[PDB]
């Protein structure tokens, strides 16, 4: 199984820039590189990754998205002096050129496909390439916003010839729309392209009709394009996680891609001078993180814009953070998108509609500058600690270990002379000593992240998981229960929220969500639809500090227990201690598996029941006036 993150980088693609005055231009500089990489220097980022060499991209992988016309005309700029040079870029739409960006651009693209071929040959689990020229606007005959080729377009492209994939997505969260990606697959279903874009109702450049909510791709490729337009600048990290939690993730894992492709501009952080949106560069570890659970974790991030020298090297190292697993920092202060962006997120799932599953009951009336500097991520010493039951030994990864103090063994005599008199079965107070020493490992400890612990009394166990985390204190608990029945959990003053996925239903209480799914063989899109549109909006915005996942042993959780756990880690800097109820080696062994940030196996392919949308939108009905996160239409004013 593949391990490590490549980065690809070359000092030689700094060593083109500006030769004349044009303030559109001036903002693409060289250093954008040298920053970025510097940034990955300083924060230990570049020497834990697997360094891939560039190359040039070869003719023939050029003629895969261009036209022998455009390349020979490009391929006479290193001849040409300054005048003539000026002369060739004003021909095209916000561009420049330079004796050497012809050669720049070829490393550019040849560093794009060394990155897919790292990946797809399992040679690393992920990477990034931070290249000059850009790439997500060049055409098939066109050179254009500072885009000379379209080294993302390449990647999709020679992924699809090279290792025959059928399903490819790629994510453009640069905060310009990547047209010449649109162009590109517009007919074609087996690439399908997500981009959110400063818009202003088609005033902010490139100005283009087709870059709305509306354009959904064309033929066969219908439903395989989705622009998300910002029509205000201004947007932050909720309005970006609104977009990912009720637009994006649903048609992704839905999708179920066989590689994933970002094209990344930091533009879109705050700061930068062509966005002006205020999103923290601490946004990009969670969009990564919400993205690797898809294609086995196959990544390739491709640095498109982002002009403004520190928030392009913060949110770059936050992106490499979460590429080699680091825990993701906690974002506070989330609530509702925007209207602007909620009016933008309601009507491209509105025409996504008659596409996509996840958006198909809207259909018919029956089912309808300055910011804080980024803290220190680092991985714990041992990520995962595991307590399976006395005596079973397991195969753990490098980065897990098994399980207790003179120290812990008083404490669990004082909470049992206390609240548990007439107990006495020493194997409970066995884990109450593995669940305190696992939790006092996470706490105080940054050796140690998250763990899982195998119990047999759920109550008593739950209780001092729960009451131990409160008082450590760990301000905000969110509880994630598969089961039936009442946990000794109180959900009334704020510190708890409870979601908990039964098979019977159901309260009044708004720190609680519920989720009776029906048996079958759709409880899998099921699950998938609750985890992305009401789970995790509601967790992320509850911020808690711990997050407790606890399994009744009586409950198809196989097919969804990894994905759960593997996104969730998106809370509480991955802080999760799982309790399970009795022995079982595989529910154990993919919960060790992906609390340790190992890849998860794809979910492959369906649709869900009617009447589990209809249960999950009763849900976010009652939930999203206090859970503003939730919301995916504009309210209803009074
Ligand atoms: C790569 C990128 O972000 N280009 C923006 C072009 C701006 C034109 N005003
Ligand atoms: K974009
Ligand atoms: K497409
Ligand atoms: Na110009
Ligand atoms: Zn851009």
């Amino acid at each position: 199984a593949a391990s490590g993150s490549a980065l690809i980088f070359d000092e030689e693609m700094s060593r083109y820039k500006l030769l004349w005055t044009d303030p559109e231009c001036e903002i693409e500089v060289p250093e954008r590189l040298t920053v970025s990489y510097e940034a990955l220097r300083t924060h230990g980022l570049a020497q834990r990754c697997k360094a891939v060499p560039v190359r040039q991209a070869t003719e023939q992988e050029i003629l895969l998205a261009h036209s022998e016309e455009y390349l020979e005309a490009v391929k006479q700029t290193p001849g040409m002096n300054v005048e003539e040079l000026m002369a060739f870029s004003k021909k095209y739409n916000a561009v420049y050129f330079h004796q050497n960006i012809y050669h720049c651009a070829k490393l550019a693209a040849g560093a794009t496909l060394q990155l897919v071929d790292s990946v797809m040959k399992r040679e690393v689990r992920n990477g990034m390439a931070l290249v000059r020229p850009p790439g997500h606007h060049s055409q098939r005959s066109a050179a254009n916003g500072f885009c000379v080729f379209n080294n993302v377009a390449f990647a999709a492209l020679y992924a699809k010839k090279n290792y025959n994939l059928n399903r490819i997505l790629i994510v453009d969260w640069d905060v310009h729309h990547g047209q010449g990606i649109q162009y590109c697959f517009e007919e074609d279903p087996s690439v399908l392209y997500f981009s959110w874009h400063r818009y202003e109702h088609q005033s902010f450049w490139p100005n283009l009709p087709e870059s709305d909510y509306s354009s959904v791709g064309k033929g066969k490729g219908s439903g395989f394009n989705i622009n998300l337009p910002w029509n205000k600048v201004g947007m932050t990290n909720s309005d970006y996680l609104a977009a990912f939690f009720h637009v994006l993730l649903p048609v992704a894992y839905e999708f179920d891609p066989e590689l994933v492709i970002v094209s990344a501009g930091f533009d879109s952080a705050i700061g930068d001078p062509e966005g002006e949106m205020c999103a923290l560069p601490e946004i990009f570890a969670h969009l990564t993180h919400l993205l690797m659970p898809l294609a086995a974790g196959k990544m390739c991030v491709v640095l498109e814009g982002g002009f403004n020298l520190t928030s392009l090297g913060q949110s770059v190292c936050q992106t490499v953070h979460s590429l080699l697993g680091d825990p993701t920092p906690r974002i506070s202060g989330l609530g509702t998108a925007c209207d602007s962006a909620l009016e933008s997120i309601q009507n491209v799932r509105n025409v996504q509609s008659s596409y996509w599953s996840s958006f198909k009951h809207l259909a018919q009336s029956e089912t309808n500058i300055v910011w804080p500097e980024p803290l220190k991520r680092m991985p714990a010493s041992v990520r995962t600690v595991v307590v399976p039951p006395p005596g079973v030994e397991l195969t753990l990864p490098k980065n897990c270990q098994h399980s207790i103090s003179e120290s812990t063994a008083k404490e669990v005599q004082r909470i049992r002379d206390k609240h548990f008199h007439d107990l006495t079965d020493q194997n409970i107070l066995r884990s109450l000593g593995n669940i305190i020493s696992v939790l006092d490992r996470m706490m105080r400890s940054d050796e140690v992240c998250n763990g899982c612990v195998v119990v047999s009394d759920l109550s008593v166990s739950v209780q001092c998981a729960l009451q131990h985390a409160l008082t450590e204190p760990a301000e905000r608990v969110l509880v994630v229960y598969v089961g039936d029945g009442e946990l000794p959990v109180k959900t009334n003053d704020g510190k708890v929220f409870l979601v908990q996925i039964c098979t019977k239903e159901e309260d009044k209480c708004v720190n609680r969500l519920t989720l009776c799914l029906r048996e079958g063989e759709s409880l899998t899109a099921g699950f998938m639809q609750a985890l992305l549109g009401l789970i995790l909006p509601v967790a992320y915005e509850f911020n808690p500090a711990l997050v407790l996942g606890i399994v009744e042993e009586t409950a198809r959780l196989m097919r969804v227990w990894g994905h759960m756990t593997c996104l969730i880690q998106g809370l509480a800097r991955g802080r999760m201690l799982t309790l399970l109820q009795g022995y079982d080696k595989d529910l154990l062994e993919l919960t060790v598996s992906a609390l340790s940030g190992a890849s998860i196996s794809p979910l492959g392919p369906r649709a869900p029941k009617p009447e589990d949308v209809e249960m999950m939108e009763k849900q976010r009905q009652r939930l999203q006036e206090r859970w503003g996160l939730l919301r995916c239409t504009v309210s209803e004013s009074w």
